[PDB]
């Protein structure tokens, strides 16, 4: 019927409640096609692992965050494959985005889609990559505010947990003391951080691109860190970028088809079985 | 628009010029679409991911594509599964016979859509083909038999190795009748226990056809053609051969690329499919 679920990298286990100044980065829009989609089997640290690195001009016409099975996803607490969404969708290029609650499937975190806002962050900070109306591409920390400005609103936004790069400079440090948790273990987030596994970003170059990561792996076993994944989006001349969901999560679909080896197992256990995840980032032509 | 060709695995580094029982099974007596499985499992105590496949009606799902479309080989094109693949607009396709790298030729027997497009030219190598009553052949067989009135065949490509006869290994028996002598001892030997990226195909007792694929490396990354064979004998395949591998190991799946081809492109960083010779394609009406 659907995955086994195993394979969770999960950044709290314990779920956070809705109860350092933080600022933001933003690059203009250069004025200036498809997108490139670059396989590859490269090594890191002595282990070699399957990923995929993306690249999109015109990311205010052809990036956009969309809701599980269709708008509106999100508002009834749904679940769906990334291929459900991104077939429906008719998305060139498409993975799995933000977080959520595996078992109620509801969205966390401040969301962003077609200038909809479908989650909140609800006093909590964490790393968010969005857009503007001009054309600007924003990541960092906002606050609600911000968010809710009416003037070059943000047009598509989601959130992921660890700011990756800042102005070209690993960012990595400045998220752990910023989106770690005092009440929840400060090793298990660490973990979450250092273990292995299959996971995903989002990010744009020094020429005003969106650009988007996929590694495949498994917890503990295969895939890559955070670590090692930034230094990698380096040597690929990305500015800024953001972590998003991994593990079992992690699902790249291109065409519409996936196209990515997913960790988790099926109820027979032998194959692995993509993994019905909450927001989906898609790339398009119209 | 094309592959670097840096993964190479070669049955015969030097090129053979042009100077036996099969096995049948009928069909039993009654189809649901492909079941594509992915999977990283265990083989030599190392984790490898791939895709297995099966479908129902062979002799109404199952067919053998020239690169490019009909006339591919007498042209001597090379083209990726992709492309062939999005003409026929197949749900599960990958790479299938060898071929001439230099000069593009398909090597040994090749039937597609009825037609022979390659001959063996004496050469006695691995088979799979299926005939028109619907009886599913496997090994090794005489031109008589091939284009014989007799059953003709619809579908019939060649590759190097017989991995599988009767639900039993015959590694053991297909390298006696595969073996050359003019080559070296050693470099056959190491293509059958070399560890890499290769594709196979066979069938299940229900009457059922079955496509593999792992994916892998030349040496550092893959299995080899010992522990790939058993993955499937385990999962009820009766006979089965192996085709193309290495850079030419390719998973494609409703027109679009699945798999992680182990070849690199001109810019050196990337990895790009390889442009092969005929293509092993599977639909439904
Ligand atoms: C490869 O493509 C097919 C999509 O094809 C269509 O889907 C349906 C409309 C059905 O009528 C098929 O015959 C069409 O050709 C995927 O198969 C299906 O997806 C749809 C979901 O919208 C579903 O209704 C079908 O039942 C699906 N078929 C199966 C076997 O599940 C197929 O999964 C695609 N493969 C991948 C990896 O995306
Ligand atoms: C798949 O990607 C290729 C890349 O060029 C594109 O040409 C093709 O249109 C895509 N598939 C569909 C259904 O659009
Ligand atoms: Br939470
Ligand atoms: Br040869
Ligand atoms: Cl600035
Ligand atoms: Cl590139
Ligand atoms: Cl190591
Ligand atoms: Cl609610
Ligand atoms: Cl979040
Ligand atoms: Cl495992
Ligand atoms: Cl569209
Ligand atoms: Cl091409
Ligand atoms: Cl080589
Ligand atoms: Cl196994
Ligand atoms: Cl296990
Ligand atoms: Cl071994
Ligand atoms: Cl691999
Ligand atoms: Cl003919």
């Amino acid at each position: 019927g659907a995955s086994r679920d195993d394979d969770l990298l999960v950044p709290y286990p314990r779920a956070r409640l809705r109860p350092g100044s933080l600022k933001h980065e933003n690059w203009p829009p250069p004025p200036a096609g498809p997108p490139a989609v670059r396989t590859f089997v490269s090594h890191f640290g002595g282990r070699a692992v399957s990923g995929h690195l993306t690249r999109a001009a015109a990311p205010l016409r052809t990036f956009s965050v969309l809701e599980p099975g269709g708008p509106g996803g999100c508002s009834q607490k749904r679940r769906a494959t990334v291929e459900e969404t991104a077939q429906a969708a008719a998305c060139r290029i498409a993975q799995n985005g933000g977080f959520f609650r595996m078992n109620t499937g509801e969205c966390l975190g401040n969301v962003v889609s077609d200038g909809r806002r479908v989650s909140s962050s609800g006093g909590l900070q964490n790393a968010q990559f969005g857009i503007r109306r001009d054309g600007t591409l924003v990541t960092g920390y906002l606050s609600e505010e911000e968010v809710l400005d009416t003037e070059n609103p943000f047009v598509q936004l989601l959130s992921g947990v660890v700011w990756l790069i800042r102005n070209g400079s690993i960012y990595i440090n400045e998220s752990q003391a910023t989106e770690c948790d005092e009440t929840q273990e400060t090793g298990s987030f660490s973990k979450f951080v250092n273990v292995m596994s299959a996971r995903t970003a989002i990010g744009h170059d020094r020429d005003g691109q969106l650009v988007l990561f996929h590694a495949d792996g498994q917890t503990e076993q295969r895939g890559i860190n955070l670590w090692e994944m930034a230094e990698f989006l380096l040597r690929q001349g990305v500015v800024n970028a953001i972590n998003l969901d991994g593990g079992g999560s992690a699902t790249f679909v291109l065409n519409g088809t996936l196209a990515s080896y997913p960790s988790d197992h099926c109820q027979d256990n032998m194959w692995r079985c993509p993994r019905r995840v909450s927001t989906v980032v898609c790339v398009h032509e119209p």
